[PDB]
């Protein structure tokens, strides 16, 4: 295979273009369109959407009904179609066209020298600044064919254009106002199989209108588990009563892939790589989406599927797509902040309800001065505060084997702190057994002690292990740190933990003295030896748990995010010496460890998991929630996929 | 309320009657029917189904077409209807009736002085000994009304009769051949809401025909989650070319509630209490049943619902129903044997797969000489045998605290046996924690009990890490149910629990099964026998009672008072009903309502509220019983932080003190 | 006339409530609901929406299938209905209810002593943290009636509740997941006449989920030219595998009227005055909205319209609504800057 190719990893490259309108002059419009389409070709784009009524200009009013204008529009269309024989992408260009008795506001789907379909606008606004019914007929419920340059081509609202060599790409087109009505044509189309929803728009600009466009294109892409590709008219449209801003944008399942400069001087394009596998994966999992389809069966099976062969470029054309290094840790500081706020409150209110139900037992927790146990202590304290419980009911324990951060924190917090040396009990145990086992004896004895103390002192044992450890099965199962009465950290991956700790510092709700210890814990604490860097395994975890992406897809993504430390963004808090870059060889190596550990070795540990709250939209690993899987399965096929598909280095 | 009333607990009493046919003489047939219906009334029955063509006789052939015969049938029907004003049950009686152009083979649904509906047979056999098309029209797709004694009453295949004061009781009727076709009218009816399916039959008898009747009545009751009430013609029918056996039977979701003597001299009835709550519960849970309905929406919403008010007797009328003392342990020896065979093989193959997947680790198991650990050791041994593994790869441990059966068994089996005294480690731990026992006081704490229980598991896990094995869990389903186990570090935890789905009441019977089969030598049998003979009930109650409650709750979700009614009918009287094999006369206790109530309170509290967090983090192991297992990944998804207040309150308000 | 009265100016006062869940204990939930409903009465609210499965708790899983739970839910419902004889607002309260073969996830529309309708959730998520199909039947395409306390009342996804003395207030109800599918029930309902769209939600909370809820409630209120009234579950729901944030919000044609504190200690309400005339005016003008209706004529005329008389308070009850002094000049500096 050809591993650096975005197309071979399930991306499809799409473009939303805003050209230079010359109102009333189709040849000029077509020349601008042709020139932008050639650019899109050069970029390896599979799709290029233009503004509403591209070929005539949207704003020319009764000029639309002039014979010479309609004649010139047809002549220009035919030239485009002919030029398109040498162009990679499907071009979606607007045109007022004659059909039966009237002119329809249409989008003309053009590919490799042929017209694939012609789609009329369904809803024609005739209110405020809009007069569309005056010149143009509604397309809703038109079917059949239309005659364009000596061919009969599909015509109507019910069309789907499907790439026969790229099944994740199924195109539907609507027009401007179409997406603003309670039941848009695009929403039935997605149910029928459309994955990429195009919109050609005129859209005179107005205070707050760009927000309206966004609210609707974004919600559409989210509700319809689709890419939404949008292109509005700019410079050149008539300013007799209106102004135009040239806005273009591309959305994917709620997320902005790209957008262009508003009120540009000159033409602009948004170009992005859409992840069809992401959309595929979201739909596979959200059954209620298919349920909705079945419920509108007749509405949804009546669409007509026009096939074409894209034949996209096979080689390296980069990845026009932002890939976060930390799926669980947003690089944008406003967002990271929001996430931390939510994580923390989730953890706390999860624990509060447990305590309420147990009529407020004491909280037993082993504190080692490590990141996980520190954060848990803080979570426990806040829980107890919010529930009006004395902090002295939290029973913290240092359990030395064979750090001072731990006693310092407990003391600053004002919980009950205690030390218990497990060493002698360990020796006694090691000897009685005739002695990994030696590490497990200590790990087990810690949990054993904590559970017995909890029995004795009327408390529950707080679990401490994080989601990343659950994922790799990095924990001692049974009698060991895997086991507890309630685990507040179970849904928090390791990459996010350090950020919650800062959040709690930065907010400063626990005094200045507490913050200093916490700061110390951080500075001191920053395993990865045998299971690899958690930044890489948390990356893989998100891809697998959310999308079920195959290993080579995960390696491609991780490599685009991580191979170059100067590229992309780092969340806040990474001084310049903590900004590693990973080679493909490293990413491959750790991925092998990951799939082996995650699919095969580690499930039985998750299988018997104490209670605790889901935190990340990426998923948690509860066998009672997000991850139902066998404890007795090999990972052969994943390892084999990495062998066959991911280059050695 | 009125606790000893079967109606107030959701039962409906149904009857399948076989009368005395007098062919060609409707007055006589009606007199027989009237007499049987009065008996049914006396019995508090809500329903009485008679044989096909009751009023004329099924076998009279072209005599069905005679005006005087048809006129007499009508006259007789109207007298029944009038007599029925004083009768409790809905009577379903057969009659050849004129409608439009022809006579239809009908069942006339009759209640408290009115005709509720008339239902024509849908499929009329005209082959081998059957000539029904010659005299009678098919009913399939007839609708509308028909005129019976100056009233227009519903007519057709699409009727449902619903008790307005007893919503679990929704009656559908079909006729004989109707239940034998690939898509019977009764199957669309059950989808539409019918819960009790009636069948009036003529059914000349033939070698092997009673089996056919049962195969189809039983499978119908099972596939349609319903009661199926069936009545065939008997003595009196013409023996010109045929004989008749008078068979009657009542099925409920695949189970025979009642049947009557074949070839009786005289009339016979099958009378049984149908549990509408059981049918309700099965349907609530099997969503694919509702799914089937929605897929045949148009077919299923077109039924017409005729209402009637039953107004059943409110008092004590007994319970015409067999209630097993041991929902998990069948009293019938053939059946118990089948169950044991299956339980055992399930346990074993469950463990074999785990071992295969772990590339054959050693098996570490704590053996205390108790029932659970004994049975597990056996299970382990068989697993190893079938996988061609040396028995010396099973590592059994006695773990004495502060029995010889245990070392005897391990030794006879030939596994690796070893003792480890956990007492010193325990002392060291009790002292390290500052427990009063370490300075002398006899504080037989729970902490003190848990230190030992915990240390056992801790040891076993460490040995497992050391010696390359997995720890076999040992706790049984009944202990999972009551949260009777030490959670976390303790006997609740393990790498694979083969006993997790086996309730305690069944364990002793698996041990005998293994003895009785004798596949492990005579020496092994003797120790096992010893374990039995040699082998807490005081804090959680008798497991026979808690296992009974467990089944009701886990399978059906029945409310506490319903469970108490059932347990009391099963258990209050030791001479009543049957005991599985293996209960000598002094192990046959009876329980009072006061006891059953008392333990039920303990059960709902422990099961709905306290114990769930223990189940919530449960090691892998196989489901065994059709009653269910308690894996939070399978049969039982519930909250760890919920109170049982409403169940306790229901017991207070509904179940008498004693 | 009576000029200082919000109702006489075309407003209708609506409330989205988050109560205290006591899982498995319907009497307790109902007591909390009753108490919040009385508050809403006192505020002159016409409408009070509660969280999904209010009476039982959304999170109780197979406990939904327990007879004693379902029995208690019914008893509790009947007491609310009876208490509601003296309450001004239409209460919309969640309840698992038995119908035909199964239990449906329902919202019970209650008003002045009677049940107006019962609406089942249409889309039951069974993925990730959701297992709803295990215990509950889909409501899409259910019609007819259901028996609640000796009455046969409208049942199904196709219901509209219309105030006969306040025509700008036409209520439709959906549930949680209903609003997340490409073609939600609420969108057809708005085309059919619904102006106020209620949503009862359980909605375990998760990083970024509150954004999702907003994106979809806000876009719905905008695309459907309607108020969208939304109430999620809070404290008391089981934290076996999930946490809850108690979020409540009220949208109007894309604009946030009100919202409540996330992860509150105690119960919270969003209360706002919805301008029915504003909705009325937007619809009069955007012909393409009616055009959409006509295009789905058969879909949209099949709704059933249940009438009730609100009889709202006639006097001065203030105006629970922010009115900018400068319709053309936003007071929020970020926004004014954008403009
Ligand atoms: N598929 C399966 N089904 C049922 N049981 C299975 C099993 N696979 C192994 N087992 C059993 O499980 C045991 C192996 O698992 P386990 O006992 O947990 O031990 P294991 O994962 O092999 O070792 C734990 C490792 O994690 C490290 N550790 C320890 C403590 C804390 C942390 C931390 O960072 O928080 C890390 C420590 O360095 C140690 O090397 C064996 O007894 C094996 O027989
Ligand atoms: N909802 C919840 N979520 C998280 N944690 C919860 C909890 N509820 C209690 N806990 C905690 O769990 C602990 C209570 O459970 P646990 O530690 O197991 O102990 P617990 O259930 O209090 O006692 C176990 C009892 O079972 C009997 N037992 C034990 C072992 C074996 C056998 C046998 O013969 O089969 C019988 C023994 O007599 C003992 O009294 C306490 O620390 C409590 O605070
Ligand atoms: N010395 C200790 N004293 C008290 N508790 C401990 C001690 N060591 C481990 N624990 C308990 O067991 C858990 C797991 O141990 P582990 O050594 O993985 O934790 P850590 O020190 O937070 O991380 P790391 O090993 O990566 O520095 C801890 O979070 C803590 O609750
Ligand atoms: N003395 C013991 N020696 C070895 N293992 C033990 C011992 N006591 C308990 N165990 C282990 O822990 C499990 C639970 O112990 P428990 O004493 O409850 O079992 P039991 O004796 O079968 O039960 P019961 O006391 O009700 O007969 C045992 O089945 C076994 O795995």
């Amino acid at each position: 295979m050809n591993f650096y190719s975005a197309y071979q990893h399930g991306f499809v490259r799409v473009a939303a273009c805003t050209h230079h309108t010359t109102i009333g002059d189709p040849a000029a419009n077509a020349a601008s369109v042709l020139d932008m389409a050639r650019a899109c070709h050069d970029d390896g784009a599979a799709l290029a959407v233009f503004p509403e009524l591209t070929l005539s200009g949207y704003s020319i009013e009764d000029v639309l009904l002039q014979d010479s204008l309609l004649d010139a529009v047809e002549d220009a269309l035919l030239d485009l179609v002919t030029e398109s024989a040498d162009l990679l992408p499907v071009l979606v260009v607007g045109a007022p066209l004659r059909h039966r008795h009237r002119i329809y506001n249409t989008a003309v789907v053009i590919h490799r020298g042929a017209v694939l379909g012609v789609v009329p606008k369904s809803y024609l606004p005739t209110y405020r600044e809009f007069y569309e019914r005056r010149q143009m007929a509604p397309g809703d419920g038109e079917r059949g064919t239309i005659r364009i340059g000596g061919a009969d081509v599909a015509f109507g609202t019910d069309l789907l254009f499907a790439a026969s060599d790229l099944p994740g790409f199924v195109l539907h087109v609507e027009i401007a106002e179409d997406m603003f009505v309670p039941m848009p044509p695009s929403a039935e189309a997605a149910l029928a199989g459309a994955t990429v929803l195009a919109n050609l728009s005129g859209s005179p600009i107005t205070i707050g209108r760009a927000e309206d466009r966004r609210l609707l294109a974004r919600s559409a892409s989210a509700r319809c588990l689709a890419a939404y590709v949008y292109a509005a008219a700019g410079e050149g449209e008539s300013t007799t009563d209106l102004a135009w801003d040239g806005q273009t944008m591309i959305w994917e399942n709620g997320a902005l892939l790209a957008e262009s400069e508003r009120f540009p001087k000159g033409v602009r394009r948004s170009v992005a790589d859409v992840d069809t596998e992401l959309l595929r994966s979201e739909r596979l999992r959200m059954g209620t989406f298919d349920d909705n389809r079945r419920h509108h069966r007749e509405l949804t099976e009546s669409f007509r599927r026009i096939d074409f062969a894209l034949d996209p470029p096979a080689g390296d054309i980069g990845l026009l797509r932002e890939v976060e290094r930390f799926p669980f840790v947003p690089a944008d500081p406003q967002r990271l902040q929001q996430d931390c706020y939510e994580a923390y409150n989730i953890q706390v209110s999860g624990l509060e309800q447990r305590l309420r139900a147990l009529d407020y037992p004491k909280v037993v927790i082993g504190v080692s001065g490590g990141l996980d146990s520190t954060h848990a202590l803080i979570v426990a304290t806040h829980a107890m505060d919010r529930e009006g419980r004395p902090r002295s009911d939290i029973l913290a324990f240092a359990l030395p084997g064979f750090k001072n951060n731990a006693i310092k924190l407990a003391r600053a917090l004002g919980v009950t702190f205690s030390e218990i040396d497990i060493g002698d009990t360990a020796r006694l145990m090691l000897h009685t057994i005739g002695h990994v086992t030696f590490e497990n004896v200590q790990a087990g004895l810690r949990t054993d002690y904590l559970f017995r103390i909890a029995n004795q002192r009327g408390g529950i044992v707080l679990g401490t292990g994080d989601l990343s450890e659950l994922a790799l099965g990095w924990s001692t199962y049974g009698v060991g740190d895997q086991m507890s009465h309630y685990n507040v950290n179970a849904g928090v991956p390791k990459t996010l933990i350090q950020h919650l700790i800062r959040w709690v510092i930065s907010a400063g709700e626990f005094g200045e003295k507490v913050g200093e210890v916490l700061q110390s814990v951080l500075d001191t604490e920053i395993s990865e030896a045998k299971v690899g860097p958690f930044a890489l395994q948390d990356f893989s975890l998100f891809q697998v748990l959310r999308y079920g992406f195959r290993p080579s897809k995960i390696a491609f993504l991780a490599w685009h995010a991580w191979n170059d430390a100067e590229r992309g963004n780092w969340p806040p808090g990474f001084p310049k010496s903590e900004r590693p870059s990973y080679s493909l060889a490293e990413i491959r190596h750790w991925l092998q460890i990951f799939v082996q550990r995650f699919y095969s070795f580690s499930q039985f540990k998750r299988s018997a998991l104490p209670n605790g709250p889901k935190v990340s939209h990426g998923g948690a690993l509860s066998p009672r929630g997000d991850w139902r899987a066998p404890s007795d399965m090999s990972a052969r096929i994943w390892l084999d996929q990495i062998d066959r598909e991911v280059p050695k280095g």
